[PDB]
């Protein structure tokens, strides 16, 4: 239907297994009717850094150079970098983000990592009050589709990475939740380099079959309790 | 005496409250007699992203780059690029590495994402198989000296952000004892933007003395009993 979706991908090689798991996205998605966006972030060489080059105005404070800060006013201002306006624009007309990524140390690439620290930033994604089930993103929604090294058995509550849910809540809940996004449940496609050509073909199409669903699902509760139970 | 401390800090600013906590930490080990190197990562311009130019020379594959691949491969051929090599010298020698810098989204900012991605690679820091403790870098101590926006209060087991506990996972366990460190109890510094002045001057003075007496503490137990448990 008539939606908008940005894919954020961080992979380097198109031939890889999230490559596949990208493209079936915009194939799908596409197929729905969906207007469909992807910032391919090695390809655009995306900057990482949270640096002083991402305002180009005046400084309110230039004795003493702090990023939030410089960042929050820039905002306000118009003196972002334009590599940060051009991402703000792509999930300010978003109904649905999906991030596409290998994890790297329980977590996203950094090459992602700077994204989150850089596009939503104070005054755009936040602001102080204005998050959580306040944030400036509310009434969006955003989806993790995350692929492994280690097995689904491995990321276990008993197996030797804990739970796979442990690992998602600085970025479901601590990034996503705070800016107000409601938080569709996640993608895990484990191990694909473990598993046999009948299993990733499997995972692939598993993909592709529930995002022929994806608007008539409910987002996760984005709670403590759903992360680590008890 | 004799110990080695590596500091990887990442603060853009020298005068910030990183800064200060970066500096009484080289003062005081450099007092005790420590051998002392800091990465002083935004200074460096260090490279967070994760690509083929870490690898001199010819691919294992150059029809599908995989990272991981040829990383490991590159390791053990010794053709990564010298400013990954650069810092495995300074970690194998280190006895203790302390990470400093401000939470960025419930993490380590994406330059210091970066350092661990690229620096921590497969054949140096852990194998496959070959982790937690089997993971290369037994021995050593590692230490997070984190910095927040939010106070005490928000992290607590039922504030808004949950418990600091839940967002160190990743990089304790996920990260550190995986690689084989044994993990001292993290230095968190809450919200130094609201303090006092005094407060302040007290965080700093606090941290100083705990390195007083660094080398008798025990590591923490890095379970997920410790991280999410009661
Ligand atoms: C720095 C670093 C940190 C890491 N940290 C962690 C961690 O904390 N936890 C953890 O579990 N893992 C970790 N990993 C490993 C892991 O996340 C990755 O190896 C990744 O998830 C695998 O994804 P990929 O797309 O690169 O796989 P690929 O190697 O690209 O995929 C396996 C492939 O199947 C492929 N394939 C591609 N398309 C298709 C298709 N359409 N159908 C069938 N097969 C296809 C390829 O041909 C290849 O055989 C880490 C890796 C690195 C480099
Ligand atoms: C992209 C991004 C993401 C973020 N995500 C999170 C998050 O997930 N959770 C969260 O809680 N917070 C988050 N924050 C907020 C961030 O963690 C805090 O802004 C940061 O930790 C503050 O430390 P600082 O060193 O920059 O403080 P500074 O602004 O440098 O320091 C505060 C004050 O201390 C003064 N000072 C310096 N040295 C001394 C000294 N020796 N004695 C006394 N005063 C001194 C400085 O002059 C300044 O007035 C985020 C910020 C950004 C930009
Ligand atoms: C440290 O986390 C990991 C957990 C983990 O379970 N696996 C399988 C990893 C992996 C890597 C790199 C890291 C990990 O390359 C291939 O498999
Ligand atoms: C989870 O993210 C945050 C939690 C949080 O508790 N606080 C206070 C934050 C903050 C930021 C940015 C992010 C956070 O800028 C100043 O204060
Ligand atoms: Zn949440
Ligand atoms: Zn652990």
């Amino acid at each position: 239907a008539g939606k908008k979706v940005l894919i954020v991908y961080a992979h380097q090689e198109p031939k890889s297994f999230n490559g596949s798991l990208k493209n079936v996205a915009v194939d799908e998605l596409s197929r729905q009717g969906c207007t469909v966006t992807v910032s391919d972030l090695y390809a655009m060489n995306f900057e990482p850094r949270a640096t002083d080059k991402d305002i180009t105005g005046t400084l309110s404070n230039p004795e003493v150079f702090n990023y939030g800060v410089e960042t929050h006013e820039a905002y306000k201002q118009r003196s972002l970098a334009s590599d940060i306006t051009d991402e703000q624009k792509k999930v300010r007309e978003a109904d649905l983000v999906i991030f596409q990524f290998p994890l790297y140390w329980f977590s996203v690439p950094a090459i992602l990592k700077g994204w989150m620290d850089r596009v939503l930033c104070q005054g755009f994604a936040f602001d102080i009050p204005g998050f959580y089930d306040s944030g400036l993103l509310q009434g969006k929604l955003a989806l993790l589709s995350v692929t492994t090294g280690g097995t689904a058995e491995m990321y276990t509550k008993t197996g030797v990475n804990g739970d796979s849910r442990y690992f998602l809540w600085p970025l479901q809940h601590g990034t996503l939740h705070f800016c107000g996004f409601k938080v569709l449940a996640p993608q895990i496609s484990f191990a694909p380099e473990i598993a046999s050509e009948e299993e990733r073909k499997g995972m692939v199409a598993a993909w592709s079959q529930r995002l022929q669903t994806i608007w008539k699902e409910e987002p996760i509760p984005c709670t403590a309790h759903w992360h680590f139970g008890q």
